[PDB]
């Protein structure tokens, strides 16, 4: 003669205070609701039967938003209801990430989806985040987050890095010019840039990453930085490391220590090839150029019980070198591949990348690996709230005509949706 009291899960709330989820005895079971069907049910997770989290941040955060039932045995015994969450998600620019990413797959033929993202570079709160295939009612593929869990090659996105870890080292600058060969021989296979000339160009860093040239990343890399120097930076800027995202799944990527690099292995690795990390760590590295140099944790949850959580920051590079690359993220975006990042009254720091697909466990891949086409960017640099990640997987179009152009309109509806004016 034992009934059970049925606790209720902790509400779930966005930003702006409204429910996304909780939790109600209409189920006698208890069952939750989602107020705003499937909108950021990717994020949220879902309950399974046994009203345990089963996936995204149900899941994550399931000791905490799970109570504790009562019992009715003449003695009674009080269910404790979980606790409230509260997160940095802003419900309406979720569902325009949702429906924005959904047709930039279908508009360039994205045959593996995507992901975007758009959160704040100082706080480290995510605004809102997606993967294409999404979820409804189920697949259970659709419940990850991509930029999470799976790994690519990150391509020319990570020139950021290898410039900020030259620069804070002080071993060039932006104007530094050097005479970079149409082809350069590392390792055994010779890198070369998709291009006009036929000879060599005098380029400055600044003009290595306008046109992202891949010769003058592995040039700089083997000249100047060294393996060491550029494996310590890689390292300092959490590449290989998980970011502490508070999501399930998040992967570790494969990258190797120095002490595993072989010839080639710093030649590539400055132009983003030769290692296979989610673009969340791309995500995080860049927080330092667009946070006075220091990294945040990206995440979602903002209150527990109450209580706000702090989340950890690391200091990565200066503030000079962080002004520095944010300069030259402008240049990309004012001259050079990133121009329909480009936002009409806003100052846009960013950087396109073609990236590739990869075999999940060993982050290698063959002849036929589709390409990844990103673009992230900052938006008003100064005033330190937004940034925003566009992914396109496996799709022929050049991040320059894709990802960059679902950034300007994305970027602007997230400045739009809030504080930011210009
Ligand atoms: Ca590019």
């Amino acid at each position: 003669n034992d009934i059970v009291l049925h606790a209720r899960r902790g509400t779930i709330y966005d930003r702006n205070g409204n429910v996304l989820a909780m939790s109600v005895d209409c189920k006698n079971n208890t069952k939750r609701v989602y107020p705003y069907g499937n909108v950021g049910v990717q994020i949220l997770g879902f309950v399974n039967a046994d009203n345990e989290g089963a996936s995204g941040l149900e899941y994550y955060y399931n000791d905490i938003l799970a109570g504790t039932n009562g019992h009715m045995i003449s003695n009674i015994t009080e269910a404790q209801n979980g606790q409230d969450i509260v997160l940095s998600i802003d419900i309406e620019l979720q569902k325009k990430a949702e429906e924005q990413l959904t047709a930039a797959v279908k508009d360039f033929e994205a045959k593996q989806g995507g992901s975007i993202m758009a959160m704040n570079p100082r706080t480290g709160e995510i605004y809102a985040a997606a993967s294409y295939p999404l979820p409804d009612f189920v697949d259970y593929e659709s419940l990850n987050l991509k930029l999470v869990s799976s790994i690519y090659e990150p391509g020319s996105v990570f020139k950021v890095i290898t410039t900020s870890i030259g620069v804070d080292n002080n071993l060039f600058g932006p104007n530094s010019t050097f005479n970079i060969p149409t082809e350069l021989q590392v390792g055994d296979n010779k890198v070369t840039d998709d291009d006009w000339r036929t000879s060599a160009m005098d380029m400055s860093v600044r003009e290595m990453l306008r046109r992202s040239s891949n010769v003058g990343m592995a040039f700089l890399e083997t000249q100047l930085i060294g393996d060491k120097r550029f494996a310590e930076g890689i390292d300092k800027f959490g590449i290989g490391h998980t970011t502490g995202i508070d999501f399930p799944g998040e992967a570790t990527g494969i990258v190797r220590s120095l002490d595993q690099y072989e010839g080639p292995t710093g030649g590539n690795m400055a132009f983003g090839q030769g290692l296979a990390i989610p673009f969340i760590q791309v995500i995080r590295a860049y927080t330092a150029v667009a946070n006075k140099g220091t990294m945040v944790t990206p995440h979602f949850m903002v209150s527990k019980g109450g209580q706000e959580v702090s989340w950890p920051t690391k200091d990565v590079i200066s503030s000079s070198t962080a002004s520095a690359e944010l300069d030259m993220m402008t240049t990309v975006v004012k001259e050079g591949t990133g121009v329909r990042a480009g936002i009409y009254g806003y100052t846009v720091a960013g950087k396109t990348g073609t990236g590739q697909q990869v075999v999940e466990e060993t982050g290698s891949y063959g002849e036929n690996s589709g390409f990844v086409a990103s673009f992230c960017g900052i938006v008003n640099p100064s005033e330190s709230d937004l940034m925003v990640y566009v992914g396109l997987n496996d799709t022929h179009q050049l991040a320059s005509q894709s990802a960059a152009v679902v950034f300007s309109q994305f970027a602007k509806d997230a400045a739009t949706r809030l504080n930011i004016q210009p």
